[PDB]
């Protein structure tokens, strides 16, 4: 819905949602499963506010404390999946996968953030609503055709997220499958106790 990543926690003890930040400080959720999820955030448009639905870049999403001071580095990163940056020589901007082809960054960074941006409707070109599929972003140049067929095979993606009720490892697409919606909000939440 929305093309939103997932947003947050169900605490199936109180039957009530938390952030992920709070699980994660409540140890309901496992450190490392938590700072991926809010990377998917930062990847997609912005840390979540449950309360309101809206996002916000980490900067402001750290200011307003959605997360801790101790994320805010790493999801700087995985927010130039969003934002796109710009070329040291030609100054133009570029999404991460053509980053990656042009040599400014490791496909081994930006495979997970266009995996979570293909689940959630498609990859992101910079500064544009409506999301590109893969066959598209492959004929363009826009991901190399390793990238498309990682992408593609959505049954092999990294099984790096452990579900807090089952312990099972789950890739983000089984992830995305064990959440609930908010009754309030409509967004995704994964259980957790």
């Amino acid at each position: 819905d929305d093309s939103f990543p997932i947003a947050g926690i169900y605490d199936t003890t109180t039957d009530n949602k938390c952030s992920i930040k709070t699980a994660v400080a409540k140890n309901m959720l496992d450190p490392i499963t938590g700072q991926k999820l809010l990377e998917a955030q930062a990847a997609t448009g912005g840390i979540v506010d449950l309360l309101s639905r809206e996002r916000y870049s980490v900067h402001k999403a750290m200011e307003r404390g959605l997360i801790e001071n101790t994320s805010t580095q790493r999801l700087l990163n995985a927010q130039k999946a969003f934002t796109g940056i710009e070329d040291p020589v030609t100054k133009k901007r570029l999404s991460v996968g053509e980053a990656v082809q042009k040599g400014w960054m490791p496909r081994e960074s930006v495979l997970p953030h266009l995996q979570v941006q293909h689940l959630t409707g498609g990859l992101i070109d910079p500064k544009r609503t409506g999301r590109i599929p893969i066959q598209q972003a492959l004929l363009s140049g826009m991901i190399s055709e390793e990238l498309a067929q990682l992408l593609q095979d959505e049954s092999s993606y990294e099984k790096d997220l452990t579900d807090p009720i089952s312990k099972e490892r789950l890739s983000y697409k089984e992830a995305m499958g064990r959440c609930r919606k908010d009754p309030l909000s409509g967004l995704l939440l994964l259980p957790a106790a």
